[PDB]
């Protein structure tokens, strides 16, 4: 139940390789979700191909999404949800509360998945994600 913002082209987080994998989930009118973006943009741009994946996925209107980048364009994927149930969507994710923005670092051929509590910064990204490696 994901695209990209743009096409619609089907996606998935099957198509994500790396050993740790950080999915961001955001909207528009978050406030918070857009002070972080810049930061983890530039972040991005300085791992190694082989040791991460970012997505950010949009719980808003391909609409708005196209109006945000346009402004605040970012390093990484951004692909929109295209479900009904949003509750039932960040629950897989382990977002149990229903809230953004979210962030969350898995090694997923682990199982280990450790949301991100606290500002999502460059300090933040690289200690979450050195954590995650090591499991």
């Amino acid at each position: 139940e994901l695209a990209g913002w743009k096409d619609n082209t089907p996606q998935s987080l099957q198509s994500l390789k790396a050993p740790v994998r950080i999915v961001n989930l955001w909207a528009t009118w978050c406030g918070p979700c857009r002070k972080e973006m810049p930061a983890m943009s530039k972040w991005y741009k300085a791992q190694k191909k082989g040791s991460v994946d970012m997505v950010g996925i949009a719980l808003d209107t391909s609409d708005n999404i196209g109006n945000f980048l346009k402004q605040t364009p970012v390093s990484y994927p951004i692909w929109r949800y295209t479900g009904a149930n949003s509750r039932n969507f960040m629950k897989t994710y382990g977002n149990t509360v229903g809230v953004l923005p979210f962030t969350v670092v898995e090694a997923p051929k682990c199982g280990y998945r450790q949301t991100i509590t606290g500002e999502v910064n460059e300090k933040s990204l690289t200690d979450a994600v050195k954590l995650a490696h090591s499991k």
